[PDB]
């Protein structure tokens, strides 16, 4: 219970952290390209907007990334690449469950706090607190798991000059050694939450 505690206290600061820095206008390569692609609803403008929903929308995809401006410029490279061909859309598709990914570990989080004086309770079921933690940290773990494979993912999609240039074979590549990964990353995100949902009532 006292690593619960040292969970929250680490995350939720390194999320106040995350949250006093700046977009820069450019949306970092990324606002015609992700944020154009994607509609943000309710009740309905695209991420790029001044709408308050989209702009929480876009810190979650740095966040996810844990602001690593570099990162997150070096991404728009090769998004901004995929953007050109329709036929690699759902590949930017897929690079943007980031989002859906962190939303989740903010929920779960924000709950968790909320929730975390009634799992206190000496009373409370010790094989479901068990449960809870364990979930808990497979959220943060996917948290890592992402931005691992992003850089991988920027790692590999720069080691040749043609994977640089030929975006019919860049998203091949990508399709091929990560989008499984991004989708299933995106489902274990899905998934835990609605079980841990269930257990905090």
């Amino acid at each position: 219970i006292d690593k619960l505690f040292e969970i929250l206290a680490r995350e939720m600061t390194i999320i106040k952290k995350e949250k006093l820095q700046t977009e820069i206008p450019s949306q970092f390569g990324l606002k015609n390209s992700m944020f154009e692609l994607l509609n943000v609803y309710k009740l309905q403008e695209k991420m790029n907007s001044s709408l308050a929903e989209s702009q929480k929308m876009r810190r979650q995809f740095y966040s996810s990334l844990s602001y690593n401006t570099t990162d997150i410029f070096n991404l728009a490279e090769i998004v901004n690449k995929l953007y050109k061909d329709p036929k690699a859309h759902d590949t930017i598709k897929k690079i943007s469950g980031g989002i859906r990914i962190q939303q989740g570990f903010e929920v779960a989080l924000e709950d968790l706090a909320i929730n975390m004086d009634k799992l206190k309770a000496n009373d409370f079921n010790k094989n479901t607190l068990e449960e809870i933690y364990n979930l808990i940290v497979d959220l943060t773990l996917i948290k890592k798991e992402w931005l691992s494979t992003i850089e991988t993912l920027i790692k590999s999609s720069n080691a040749t000059l043609e994977l640089q240039y030929n975006t019919e074979k860049l998203n091949d590549h990508i399709e091929q050694t990560y989008k499984d990964t991004m989708i299933s990353l995106c489902l274990k995100s899905e998934q835990t939450l609605l079980h841990l949902d269930t257990l905090f009532k």
